[PDB]
């Protein structure tokens, strides 16, 4: 039972300026999906720490990176709070309603893409590399979902009946034909040392 949502008409505007603007400088989208990590594993640590509970769906904070060159993707998992079904259709799409205003404004006044984080969008980013990104998640409160899109002004939800993950965020990202750099153990390395040192959680790297 698959359900498609047509992006409000302000993302839909974000996500084509991405596809299609000439910006050289692409490797930003993966610390940006580490740093959403990030703040999603502090929002559960947080909570647990009221609620004890929360932690009962798994106790390990962690990123991981997970390239395959086979299927042609690059996975960042987190076991962070994760996203309900009203984050995935209603919420996230308000938050980002002002957050891609507000970022388009500053691109004339000479801001540029690499600031999109600032914006409350760097989720996005991930559209500079793939040409589809789906999304796996599983909050709590909620079952677990599957969300996906190719862009193109619209975007799909599922009840997923995939392997359960007890809690977190994977973010699937499927990439272009020219972007299988960021494929590579040593390329992603580069990135990792270079936007991402300072994480507060453990970033594996997984190899094939
Ligand atoms: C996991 O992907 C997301 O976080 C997401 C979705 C599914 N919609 N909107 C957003 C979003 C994130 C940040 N700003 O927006
Ligand atoms: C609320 S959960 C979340 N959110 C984002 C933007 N990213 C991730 N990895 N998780
Ligand atoms: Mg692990």
């Amino acid at each position: 039972h698959v359900e498609t949502f047509a992006f409000q008409a302000e993302i839909a505007q974000l996500m084509s300026l991405i596809i299609n603007t000439f910006y050289s400088n692409k490797e930003i989208f993966l610390r940006e999906l580490i740093s959403n990590s990030s703040d999603a594993l502090d929002k559960i640590r947080y909570e647990s720490l009221t609620d004890p509970s929360k932690l009962d769906s798994g106790k390990e904070l962690h990123i991981n990176l997970i390239p395959n060159k086979q299927d042609r993707t690059l996975t960042i998992v987190d076991t962070g709070i994760g996203m309900t079904k009203a984050d995935l259709i209603n919420n996230l799409g308000t938050i980002a309603k002002s957050g891609t205003k507000a970022f388009m404004e500053a691109l004339q006044a000479g801001a540029d893409i690499s600031m999109i984080g600032q914006f409350g969008v760097g989720f996005y980013s991930a559209y500079l590399v793939a040409e589809k990104v789906t999304v796996i998640t599983k909050h709590n409160d909620d079952e677990q979902y599957a969300w996906e899109s190719s862009a193109g002004g619209s975007f799909t939800v599922r009840t997923d009946t995939g392997e359960p993950m007890g809690r977190g965020t994977k973010v699937i990202l499927h990439l272009k034909e020219d972007q299988t750099e960021y494929l590579e153990e040593r390329r992603i390395k580069e990135i990792v040392k270079k936007h991402s040192q300072f994480i507060g959680y453990p970033i594996t790297l997984f190899v094939e």
